[PDB]
Formats: structure tokens, C-alpha cells, sequence
């Protein structure tokens, strides 16, 4: 009777893995280990041993260790082999202005945490807060930014941190639009260290941002010529062999030359309708991914908890709140102020008026069914939000420190969205969308301003609005 069990470990320089039998019993009447692969390294006491300590060296390159256990009873043969492999451990850095990129890293570091045990974590989120507790179960250090950006703090952690180790591998997650504003500082001075590799960069959207910069530049001649022409200069930067940068797209969508790279894209498929971005699809290749909006369902019951509580979202209060009529659910999206110099009681009753529009059978934009009112109000909309809100008895609010993007990737999203709009709205699946509002600002004076508006155009040819969708409010 035969039993052989096989597996494999990774196993970081200075730290313990402990062989052992898999699945056997804990006496033999003989048994042994030995090893089959790699610089030798049993110590001739373990070959007799049931358990014991395999304890990673610290080595120039990763390097497998093989090792069988053979053990025999009167009735069975029993065989574990186990092949380690020593790596270099790894720090993951995650530096984020936004909110979407920072949620989406969240998911990332909840998951990785379970799958990387002994990966070390930094991170600068501007909007997600991590208090000592959760920052200790998911084994990250916080640091400040300067301002948006990339902070001297953290690259000096960064640094000391590298120096600490034989060897390391970094891997990068921040923003697609300011990546050269956030990576460049830690790599230059990281550059010229053998020891140390970027192993991975992981670049997030923003939010409708990146798409307006790429609108505004899908006419550029000869655009993407111009941009394999700045891969040198992306490149040399970063080496300190020159003080220039690339300025533009060159900085930004140029990594996947130099460093594995993901681009995850809020839209993807913009690089398929707008036909002015064929070329650029081409060039990401591979390394263009679609942003993903469904990991959070995926996770555990209490890794799900986890997330929800460092964001801050008491998803069941919302549900129970979504049920307790049944109606379909309404989210209006409220705004602070905008231009015409007015007092504040306007911006609010002027909300209100597209409100009542908005649910009143006899008007044009009526939303199509009856719905129960909840109100999402600018994170600073204050009295304007209490003025909106007192105005609808039965209306719920929704709490302004609860971005739409948590929403969306709770699964938390409503029947229907409409109100004044933002780039919020970008981020919304179509059929979700009623109505888009805007408002006189220095740019926009009236609807026909609003619909050139290069916000509107990408939306226009996305589909998440069609013209009919969107409204002025003077
Ligand atoms: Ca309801």
C-alpha cells in the first residue's frame, strides 16, 4: 500500500519552514529524509528526524531545494516530497492620491496578505485610512505624501529598508496619471543597486481624468512614433544619465518598455470605440487590462468585513435602507456650489428643483417609475446638504464620506443615478444612469457648452450617456 504527497513552498531568505511528513503517522518502523536537488543543505541529524527546520539562506539568485521523506509501517509506504524554493523577500508600495486606485489596492493588499504572509507593505492613500490595528493584520506601515505625490519620507523608508536586505524585489501600485510623479523618486536612487529589482508595476485610473488626457490627445500626429521616441528618455531619466523627463503621454503609458507593467483600464473598451486610440491599443498590447469590479464578492466573509470597515461602509445599513420600501432606489447626486456668484440657499434650492423634475410624472425628465429618494451630497456639501435634504422627508441620505466607487465595487449600486454631474458618473454602468446635470461654471454657460465639453464627448462615445441625457442648470 502506497501513499506519495508532493508540494511546493517559496520560502524567504532568513526565514523558517518547517519540513515534515505530509498526512502520515507520527511512528515508523523506519524512515528517512534526504535531499534530491540543490546546494546541500541537510545536516546529517534531520535525516532521521519526523519534522525539522529548514531555514532559507540568504543567496545571490533564488534557488530550489528538494527534499523527500520516506517512511514505512508494516501495511504502507508513505512519501512527502517537498521542493522549497528561497526567493528574496518583497516589498509592496502602494501610493495613491484618488480614490479608486487606493480601493482597488485595498482589495489587492486584503488578498495579498493571505497569499504573501511575510510581504511587507507601504502605503500612501490621501482618502483610505488605516488605523494601527488593521494596518498591523495586513502588515503595512503608513506614510504621508507630499502634497499628491510621492513623499522624501517614504523613499528614505524605502531606502533603508532595501538596505536592510541581501536582496529585494519591489513591486509598484499607484496611479496611472501621476506614476511619473510618484515612481521615478524611489527608483533613481534604487537604480544603480544590483540587489534591488522592480518586479512589478501595477498603474490604476484615476477616474474620467485619464480619459479626458487621452481625448484631448487622440489627434496628436504621429503619436505613438513620438511616444517610442520617449521610451529612451523614460529610460535614462530614470538611470540619472540625463536631468530630462518625457512630458505627456511619453511619461505615463511608456512603463510596460522598461518594467513588467499593467495598465488597468476603468474603461478598456475606450481604446476600442474611439478609433483615434487603435494605435495606442496596439503599443499597451497586453499589458492594457480592464479594471475589475466584482474581486470584493470574491473575497472571504471576513476579508470582506475587513475592507468594509477601513473604508468605512456599513453595507448591511444601506441594504436594509434599499428595502425598506419596495420601490426601486433613487441615488440623487448632490454638488456644493458652482458659478454666478450666489448665495447658498440657491445652489440647494436649485437641486431641489431638479429633484422635484425628476420625480414629478408631468415633466420631460421625470425618471420613468416611482422610486424611493436617497441623496448622495458633495463630501463638504454641508448646510446645502441639510437645505436638500430637509426639503424630502422620506429621502435617505447616503453619507458624503462614502464614495460612488465603493459603491460600485461592493455591488452596492442603485436601480438608478442622475443629479448634477461629475466624473462619478464615469464610473456607472449605463443602463444605471438616468440623467447627467450641469452647471454654469466658467466654462460651461449653457447645454450646447456641455455637450462639447470633453468630459461629455467620452461619455457620448462609451454610451453612458446618450445627448438626451444631459441637461443644463444655469
Ligand atoms: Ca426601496
Amino acid at each position: 500500500k502506497e501513499t506519495v504527497s508532493s508540494n511546493s513552498a517559496d520560502v524567504v531568505e532568513t526565514e523558517t519552514y518547517q519540513l515534515t511528513p505530509i498526512d502520515a503517522p507520527s511512528s515508523f518502523l523506519s524512515h528517512s529524509w534526504e535531499q534530491t536537488c540543490g546546494t546541500p543543505i541537510l545536516n546529517e541529524s534531520d535525516k532521521q528526524a519526523i519534522s525539522f527546520d529548514f531555514v532559507a539562506p540568504e543567496l545571490k539568485q533564488d534557488e530550489k531545494y528538494c527534499f523527500t521523506f520516506k517512511g514505512i509501517t508494516g501495511d504502507h509506504r508513505y512519501i512527502t516530497n517537498t521542493t522549497l524554493t528561497v526567493v528574496a523577500p518583497t516589498l509592496e508600495v502602494y501610493i495613491d492620491h484618488a480614490s479608486l486606485p487606493s480601493l482597488q489596492q485595498l482589495i489587492h493588499i486584503i488578498q495579498a496578505k493571505d497569499e504573501y504572509p511575510s510581504n511587507q507593505r507601504f502605503v500612501s492613500w490621501k482618502r483610505v485610512t488605516v488605523d494601527a490595528d488593521n494596518a498591523n493584520k495586513l502588515n503595512i506601515h503608513t506614510y504621508p505624501l507630499k502634497g499628491n505625490n510621492t513623499s522624501p519620507e517614504m523613499v528614505a523608508a524605502i531606502d533603508e529598508y532595501a538596505q536592510s536586505k541581501n536582496r529585494l524585489n519591489i513591486e509598484f501600485y499607484t496611479n496611472t496619471a501621476h506614476v511619473f510623479n510618484n515612481l521615478p523618486p524611489i527608483i533613481q536612487p534604487l537604480y544603480n543597486n544590483e540587489k534591488v529589482k522592480i518586479s512589478h508595476i501595477s498603474l490604476y485610473d484615476d477616474g474620467s481624468s485619464e480619459y479626458v488626457s487621452l481625448y484631448q490627445w487622440k489627434d496628436t500626429p504621429n503619436k505613438i512614433e513620438t511616444l517610442e521616441g520617449e521610451v529612451s528618455l523614460l529610460a535614462n531619466y530614470l538611470a540619472g544619465t540625463s536631468p530630462d523627463a518625457p512630458k505627456g503621454m511619453g511619461n505615463r503609458y511608456n512603463w510596460h518598455k522598461l518594467y513588467d507593467t499593467d495598465y488597468y483600464f476603468l474603461r478598456e473598451d475606450y481604446l476600442d470605440v474611439e478609433a483615434n486610440l487603435h494605435d495606442l491599443r496596439d503599443y499597451l498590447g497586453s499589458s492594457a487590462k480592464q479594471m475589475p469590479w466584482d474581486e470584493f464578492a470574491k473575497l472571504s466573509d471576513s476579508q470582506q468585513t475587513l475592507f468594509l470597515d477601513i473604508v468605512g461602509f456599513d453595507k448591511e445599513q444601506l441594504q436594509q435602507q434599499y428595502s425598506q420600501s419596495p420601490l426601486p432606489n433613487f441615488i440623487f447626486t448632490g454638488t456644493t456650489t458652482w458659478a454666478g456668484g450666489e448665495t447658498k440657499e440657491y445652489y440647494a434650492q436649485q437641486q431641489v428643483n431638479v429633484i422635484n423634475n425628476a420625480i414629478n410624472e408631468t415633466s420631460p425628465y421625470y425618471l420613468g417609475k416611482d422610486y424611493d429618494l436617497f441623496f448622495k451630497g458633495h463630501p463638504a456639501g454641508g448646510v446645502i446638504n441639510d437645505i436638500i435634504l430637509g426639503s424630502f422627508p422620506d429621502m435617505i441620505n447616503i453619507p458624503a464620506k462614502i464614495s460612488f466607487e465603493v459603491l460600485m465595487m461592493t455591488d452596492m449600486l442603485p436601480d438608478t443615478v442622475a443629479g448634477i454631474a461629475s466624473s462619478l458618473y464615469f464610473t456607472i454602468p449605463a443602463d444605471k444612469v438616468n440623467f447627467i446635470v450641469f452647471t454654469s461654471s466658467d466654462t460651461i454657460t449653457d447645454r450646447e457648452e456641455a455637450l462639447k465639453s470633453p468630459l461629455v464627448q467620452v461619455m457620448l462615445t462609451l454610451g453612458i450617456v446618450k445627448e438626451k441625457d444631459v441637461l443644463f442648470w444655469a
